[PDB]
Order: C-alpha cells, then structure tokens, then sequence
C-alpha cells in the first residue's frame, strides 16, 4: 500500500 507522512 501507498504511505504519507504529514510531520
Ligand atoms: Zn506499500
């Protein structure tokens, strides 16, 4: 699966 990170 696809992954975001919003620090
Ligand atoms: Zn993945």
């Amino acid at each position: 699966g696809s992954n975001q990170n919003n620090f």
